[PDB]
């Protein structure tokens, strides 16, 4: 959307990857991995929409590719289960945050994109 | 060394990453991760004998990378926590696993390579 | 533009790498390295309009993505002379290609999505 | 092994990529490519003894790793060429070059390891 955006590649088709699954946490109080949103990638591998400016507070997130998932629905046994992303958002102010993620089945290689609105 | 070893390397000074704390995680029935192994990246940025093949049964694990820390020892404003590997380990394929892990401030690739003796 | 794109990510800084030279040759009959094409990525770190459907004929093309140029600018002294991209194009019909780099001082890598229009 | 190595992995597979034929080459003063060393990478996924010391002057060093046969030679459909690495071998620096490559079929990185005894 504005605050939180996922990107996803494939690395064996040279393509977007397409349905991928992405869960958002945040770490609470209690150290805890909160639910926080969640999504599908689209026909371009973008995932839009997952917060608000409002919602996306300080804190910790942990955003889930599904991973496994996406290559099992492809026929292919991969290594990992799901890739992790895990970081401390807002902690100097509001910004955009673009998680790009490269697949392949057995490694990945992710990338944040961050800019000041 | 033996069924489980993790590598990691330095993007921007083109080094070993050395002295990067490292957690590996089983996953417990309760779908909670239980400490299983730990330790410090070497001069060469290896960490042999986090585990024994009578240890390491099949099961889900997570390797925790501590790259927070380490870009801090070294001045350099990092965006990750840590760097997450989770998989299955699985007895039917080869019988080592070295996971091994690229890092940069804002980026980090893992592989996993898989092998027999 | 509309068949060649190239897209490139500063992974120390988390951003678009900006201003960043690129040339495009394409292997002549004789084997030699023929110009074709050059441009410079924008603030979004994106090159668009370095050529036509007419002109983008099938040919082995080079991308050259000047990265010691871009990091000197930025008082680094980086590893590689420039990102090398070397493919055959448009062998099966015209398809979109895009080129996306993620650099750092003594890494890089790239990956390319490829659509049909 | 010495002055320089190069070590390839299959991201596909998670495994060594064996069998990579590797060409290196020093720029002339003409500004050509004069071919320098060569092999092919081992069962561990590794090419040693490419030069000596004494003959690895500074200089320009293109390193070219034959990736599209080796993903033919897997009935797996590749992108690039090969994966080409141009770097300046200096003096000042470290002794030792270790030139890494991760291949995919859409996508490589590669990473220069520069180090001392
Ligand atoms: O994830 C990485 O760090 C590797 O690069 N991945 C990129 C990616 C993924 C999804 C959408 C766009 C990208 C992208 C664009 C330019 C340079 C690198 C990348
Ligand atoms: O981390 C990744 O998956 C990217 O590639 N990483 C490699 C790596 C990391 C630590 C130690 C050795 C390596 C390595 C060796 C050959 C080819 C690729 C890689």
């Amino acid at each position: 959307k504005c605050p939180l955006m996922v990107k996803v590649l494939d690395a064996v088709r040279g393509s977007p990857a397409i349905n991928v699954a992405v869960h958002v946490f945040r770490k609470a109080a209690d150290d805890t991995w909160e639910p926080f949103a969640s999504g599908k990638t689209s026909e371009s591998g973008e995932l839009h929409g997952l917060t608000t400016e409002e919602e996306f507070v300080e804190g910790i997130y942990k955003v889930e590719i599904d991973t496994k998932s996406y290559w099992k629905a492809l026929g292919i046994s991969p290594f990992h289960e799901h890739a992790e992303v895990v970081f401390t958002a807002n902690d100097s102010g509001p910004r955009r945050y673009t998680i790009a993620a490269l697949l392949s089945p057995y490694s990945y290689s992710t990338t944040a994109v961050v800019t000041n609105p």
